[PDB]
């Protein structure tokens, strides 16, 4: 399989810019994918994912909900769903955002593994998924082989 | 608020070069803040963790007791109050000490959120909690506006 | 005392140019250890890792089973042996990578404490090898000084 799922975390958009880019981004480097779910914070991020870790995907990308604003858990959602974390993957990805932008520090997005699909938390705004989007070109192909085993 | 508490974890010290530097710096940053609570690692780090999470007051930093060296018990400390962690900050803090000081890689020292209540754990050298500090200025205030909710 | 132990994790392996590199090393280094260990992926790692423990000895050096390959279970049974985790010193390893071998983020290994010895995980490959060495070139030293308490 070459397939993914989008799941924009946002209450305000969820009644968004980022998913076309997302969408966009993995069109251009081959991905099947579905039209993003955007879904509001907390609880409806899990479903979400539940829902794409069932649709047996490759890769999951989720953008938004992972500051440290009061609404933002979108990292504590994936920590429930996955079997282990990618810990300097979701390093790179903040560094991407430096120095231009100081607050990509703050961001407590995680990356993982359920089962076989790989999930990416990506910032909530369009220039920090598009610095993360640039680190995962780096990796993506080379992350899904390791995954499956080459 | 604008208010700040500041805990020096040293049992050396506690029967401190670092406390005067942390309270100047608040000051200059436009903090309130109380004199700075000099205790003895382990319990009574988490003692006046929690004091200081009661005072109800927007950041606290520690300085001292990060290290791997025995009694260095502040970052589990910290962990046992926060509601979460932010472990691009800590990591931000780290690589603040290199190349000049390579055992900064060692510094077990972890960022989080109690509540409203950013906690932030800096080195035990004056040198590495100015390394600190310059990362903070960086960064505080956006981190506490956005831990608000703007 | 100034002594290592060795553990290759390779399935493949098992039934290695990794070993002869970080036993060189630890020769260089002035470090006293005995042949280097080859064990399958998964239990074997714990139990090679409990036996060196036992052995009460400075610091445990591994190399292998730190991707997201199906296998590769070495952080996960190096986090069941320790009492603690030096996250900044399995950063500084993965960025030792770095910009060379993108794929250095993918890395899950870990490094730790059990009682009074130092245990770090290696990549599994030998330029990962001598990468994280030169790392710990370093710092390794200090940070077995700091370790003992000066």
């Amino acid at each position: 399989t070459r397939s993914a799922r989008v799941i924009i975390a946002s209450t305000r958009a969820s009644s968004d810019r980022c998913g076309p880019i997302i969408t966009e981004w993995l069109a251009q480097q081959g991905f099947s994918s579905a039209q993003p779910e955007v879904v509001a914070d907390g609880s409806p991020v899990g479903e979400a994912l539940r829902k794409a870790i069932d649709d047996d995907v490759d890769v999951i990308l989720t953008s938004g909900g992972t500051g440290i604003a009061p609404t933002d858990s979108t990292p504590d959602q994936t920590v429930a769903v996955v079997d282990y974390l990618i810990p300097g993957l979701a390093e790179a990805i903040r560094r991407s955002g430096l120095p231009k932008v100081p607050t990509s520090v703050l961001s407590r997005g995680v990356c993982g593994v359920a089962g076989q699909t790989l999930i990416v938390n990506l910032p909530g705004s369009p220039g920090g998924v598009r610095d993360g989007l640039g680190v995962l070109a780096g990796v993506l192909d080379h992350a899904l082989d390791q995954l499956a085993g080459k």
